[PDB]
């Protein structure tokens, strides 16, 4: 191997090919989407990254970070066969100055992140719930967690990183220093440089979590009016304090979140929103916990400490929306969908989340368009679609030829009745059916010029581009 040769005379591990450990880092997450690498590089070290940089210049391969492999089209390997991998998981170290400021490597995930952050000063991170996903995926494209209405996303609390670009450099990016690329890496997703080291502003971890769900028992025309209700309160009446989200499936519709208070005020926020929404509804959870709690209340069997020995698997496509305030034809159709459209073979099964994202007390609505690279701002609302495989091992129908309709169709319930401006989805929630100038727009909206300018200045020739990201175009 050529670019083996070159990791090994720069002193940078690599795997070989036929190697357990290739077995291990060279098999996406998402098995319906696995690729071959050109090579996999494993830094420890900043100057390991651009060493390894350097290689897959000489080789004059695209080369792609990858955190805690989480991503849905498998960025991680830049979505497609034949790139060098730079596989950062063995870089996690999580440092906490005396300001309160938490340095993390560009390999670390969440999990273990949170685990750090309590140890050291009881402090705390707005993210996700999963503990494997990878700080440096997450914040990238956004971080978003039952803390975001409260906090805001991960990457609003971003305040620096040392990077490696695309020609090897290594420079410190901030507000005040090399200031566009901080703003890309804020929200552009990847492709712009590579991090070995984010720098985050953390907040104490909170006194008291309360957890909840709230369960109900909806038919056709209650889930209308039910969502129509719920709605009119995220857009003008959920607290600040308050998070929710709905799990929703062929067989139900659940609300379900954490509170940045306690059972008892708690109840009086719910009780009013379970009366407007046509009842029909009970809260089914309701426990008062602290952060270290609320975290291990969302890990879904997943182990909380993970670093390295990372090989879970899964088979399925996934897909994501943003918009504005629906309309009641458009929340019909969604319903409609659910109740007609949603059937599918054993062995195969989905769901869905709609998140309360934007809204009038949501902290991360509080933050213009213009402030990050994040795009939607200005969007009430946030959807993950999941469709799911689970006999994969004995039968992957109607993948890897077809199966896509299904969730595509969900979306365009809702999607269709958007102006064309409102139309978007979330990069940390990929749809790998989408070309590169779908995707773009979809991803960054408002902020997709101004991010391919960025990139046109950091990365002209593309060297850290993956299948859907930010193209490089000068203004
Ligand atoms: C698998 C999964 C994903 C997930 C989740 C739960 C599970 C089980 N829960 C999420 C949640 O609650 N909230 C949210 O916002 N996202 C959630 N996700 C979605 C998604 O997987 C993550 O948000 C994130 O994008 C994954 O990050 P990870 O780091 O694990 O991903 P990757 O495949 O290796 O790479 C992703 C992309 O960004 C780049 N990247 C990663 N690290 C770096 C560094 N250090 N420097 C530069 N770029 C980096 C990749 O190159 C790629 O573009
Ligand atoms: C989550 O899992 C991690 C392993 O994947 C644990 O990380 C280990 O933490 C230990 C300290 O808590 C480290 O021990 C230190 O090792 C160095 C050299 O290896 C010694 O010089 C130090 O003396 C020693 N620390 C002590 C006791 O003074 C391990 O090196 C480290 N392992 C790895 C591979 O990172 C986390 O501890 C664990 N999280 C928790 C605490 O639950
Ligand atoms: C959904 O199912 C109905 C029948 O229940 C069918 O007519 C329709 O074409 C399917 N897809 C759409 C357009 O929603
Ligand atoms: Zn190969």
């Amino acid at each position: 191997n050529s670019i083996n040769a070159c990791l090994a005379a720069a002193d940078v591990e690599f795997h070989e090919e036929d190697s357990e450990g290739w077995d291990m880092d060279g098999t996406a997450f998402n098995l319906r989407v696995d690729y071959d690498p050109a090579a996999i590089a494993i830094p420890r070290s900043t100057e390991d990254i651009a060493a390894a940089v350097q290689c897959g210049l000489d080789a004059g391969v695209q080369i792609s970070a990858k955190g805690g492999g989480h991503s849905y089209g498998s960025y991680g390997f830049g979505g497609e066969d034949g790139h060098l991998m730079l596989e950062l998981d063995r870089m996690y170290r999580v440092s906490v100055d005396d300001n309160n400021v938490a340095t993390i490597q560009g390999g670390a995930r969440l999990g273990y992140t949170a685990l750090e952050l309590l140890d050291q000063g009881n402090r705390a991170l707005s993210h996700g719930t999963a503990p494997a996903v990878g700080v440096g995926g997450h914040v990238l494209g956004g971080g978003y967690g039952f803390a975001t209405h409260t906090h805001g996303l991960t990457l609003d609390w971003l305040i620096g990183a040392t990077v490696v670009l695309a020609d090897a450099s290594i420079v410190h990016v901030s507000e005040t220093e090399n200031a566009d690329l901080f703003w890309a890496l804020r929200g552009g997703g990847g492709g712009f440089a590579i991090v070995s080291e984010f720098e985050f502003n953390t907040f104490e971890a909170p006194e008291i979590i309360t957890t909840y769900q709230v369960t109900t028992t909806w038919n056709r025309k209650q889930h209308v009016a039910g969502l129509k209700a719920l709605q009119d309160w995220a857009q003008n009446t959920m607290p600040r304090e308050l998070s929710m989200r709905l799990e929703i499936n062929a067989n139900a519709l659940n609300w379900e979140g954490n509170f940045f208070g306690n059972a008892k005020d708690l109840k009086k926020i719910l009780q009013p929103i379970m009366k407007k929404a046509g009842g029909k509804s009970t809260i089914s959870k309701l426990v008062e916990t602290d952060w270290y709690g609320q975290i291990n209340t969302y890990l879904y069997g997943a182990d909380l400490n993970i670093t390295y020995n990372y090989d879970v698997h899964e088979y399925f496509y996934a897909n994501s929306l943003t918009a504005p305030r629906l309309s009641d034809e458009a929340i019909q159709a969604f319903v409609d969908y659910k109740f007609d459209n949603s059937s599918v073979r054993p062995g195969r099964g989905w769901w869905i989340q709609w998140d309360f994202h934007g809204g009038k007390n949501s902290a991360l609505a509080a933050v213009s368009n213009d402030e990050t690279a994040y795009a939607h701002r200005d969007q009430l609302w946030l959807w993950q679609f999941y469709d799911s495989i689970y006999d994969y091992e004995n039968n992957t129908s109607p993948y890897p030829e077809s199966g896509f309709e299904f969730m595509q169709g969900f979306v365009a319930t809702i999607e269709d009745t958007l102006p064309e401006d409102r139309k978007g989805k979330y990069f940390n929630y990929a749809d790998t059916t989408l070309t590169k100038e779908e995707a773009q727009k979809l991803y960054w909206r408002g902020n997709l010029e101004k991010l391919q300018a960025i990139k046109a200045k950091y990365d002209p020739e593309d060297v850290f581009g993956n299948v859907v990201s930010v193209e490089p175009i000068a203004y």
